[PDB]
């Protein structure tokens, strides 16, 4: 239990129901990860085949305002995932502990927010579950989303985290009886997240969930004195009752307060760069540590998640 | 060492936003107590009647299975519920340390919580939240009902909690956006606490709000092999889709599986007996302690909730 595979294992920091996070160091580059660890033995075949199924999930999510997958370990009871750690805790606890954001620091954050999550919708993942936990900060103040399209059957607060914490955010098709499943879902979530940014506090609440829904179902929140007239009318982009109505990611990327301050540079869909895995500068670096030159373009090229292509990666960090 | 009033003052055991519980001896019958204690100074003038309109509702139930108010001191900053203390901590905790209830275990307890809340239900007080938290156990495995009809601002939970509990009990209706203030919805959340009864575990489940809410809506709960027909259909009665057709306390009371073993004995609405505040034998110990019969004949008389009506109570216990 001191290593697995090329990382030394330190502190835990968190603990749940299947799974323990550990911090850890990269042997081979010295680079810090978080090291998500699963206990298969504990899981039925059902819920086996859904871990599996987001595992996939995490490997195509490339973002830099997403959580990045570096390699997968696994042995037959365990399943290590070794994952890029976000050192500045939950944006929620950042906005208690100092106070409402300006509106330029809140808008260089919420670009990364919204770039990241239409970069998911795009590829089809939708979370419908957004809550505190999934927005993290870097040792740099950047937004680095987790968890995204990602069970909580499987993280270390487990189910107790969106029943305790996913109402402020839900959508009020929620409480309306009818489906709870497509990209506007996330849409409302996120106006809900920009008014946090900007004020501090959420916009819907009470003290037990009746009150919590008449607030949502009704839509109706309060803007403070302080909030430029240009925020308010981004608020009314996302927190539209009717689903059908509300704005998308890619229309609301228009928007004018979105991109105060970047008059040449304005907010559009991610693209993803073409994968590099030809830099002959890392390559020769990895030779020198024993790998050969066939089995680094082979683990490479098939994108293997194994302790070659996390080398490359953190050579790369 | 701390005393208030007539109470040694031992443990804190909850703590809470504007509420913390400690646990307490009586010094005059040696009788343990718990000690809500509230800082009035924190509270606006409006949270603060509702306290007091909150505190006049634990006057009125007095039922064998709720929590019974023993006292009541107050000086100008701090108000102090003395409350019977139920030592053995919440049901649903005994069922995940010991497994299921047998049958005819379930149905003792089930009679006590059925009364306790139909009795509410007849004075008109609804609660609307059910959480595994407002269900406890005393010493001798008897249900008491815990802050029945109270807001969530006064109990231990904390600030933040507020939602943690309640999804997995709340009735169809939240989720339909229909009305939730009636009775109906405190029947659907004693159908979820029967099957905690005799599974062990909770009928509807998910990993986060969109699937529990999808399998609360769709109505279905799967029936273990041990399960008698009978438990079957009681449960049928409590967990009806339709708040309309969901069958009433009053009429569940005749059910076959309730009054198993009661041939003699049938379930019906809790009628509250005469208050027999004239056993001489209680006041003639309590004129052995410094009161006298005059006094005492007034405090109880007019129930005045002071140290004379808690010591002629707790000499009966």
């Amino acid at each position: 239990q001191p290593h697995i595979g090329n990382y030394r294992l330190l502190k835990t920091i968190g603990k749940g129901n299947f799974a323990k996070v550990k911090l850890a160091r990269h042997i081979l580059t010295g680079r810090e990860v978080a090291i998500k660890i699963i206990d298969k033995t504990q899981l039925n075949p059902t819920s086996l085949q859904k871990l599996f199924r987001e595992v996939r999930i995490m490997k195509i999510l490339n973002h830099p305002n997403i959580v990045k997958l570096f390699e997968v370990i696994e042995t037959e009871k365990t399943l290590y995932l070794i994952m890029e750690y976000a050192s500045g805790g939950e944006v929620f606890d950042y906005l208690v502990a100092h106070g409402r954001m300006k509106e330029k620091e809140a808008r260089s954050k919420f670009r990364q927010i919204v770039s990241a999550v239409q970069y998911c919708h795009q590829k089809r993942i939708v979370h419908r579950d957004l809550k505190a936990e999934n927005l993290l900060l870097d040792a740099d103040m950047n937004i680095k989303i987790a968890d995204f399209g990602f069970s909580n059957e499987f993280t270390v607060g487990g189910k107790l985290d969106a029943f305790c914490g996913a109402p402020p955010y839900a959508a009020p098709e929620l409480f309306q009886g009818k489906k709870y499943d497509g990209p506007e879902v996330d849409v409302w979530s996120l106006g809900v997240i920009l008014y946090t940014l900007v004020s501090g506090s959420l916009p819907f609440d009470g003290q037990n969930l009746k009150e919590l829904r008449e607030r949502v179902l009704r839509g109706k929140y309060r803007i403070p004195f302080y909030m430029s007239t240009d925020c308010e009318n981004l608020l009314k982009r996302f927190l539209v009752l009717n689903p059908i109505k509300r704005g998308t990611l890619e229309q609301i990327m228009k928007d004018r307060w979105i991109n105060a301050g970047h008059e040449e540079d304005e907010l559009k869909p991610f693209v993803e760069p073409e994968l590099d895995i030809s830099d002959q500068k890392r390559i020769d670096i990895m030779v020198g540590m024993g790998y050969s030159q066939e089995e680094i373009q082979e683990s490479l090229s098939k994108m293997k998640y194994d302790e070659i292509t996390a080398t490359y990666l953190l050579l790369g960090r």
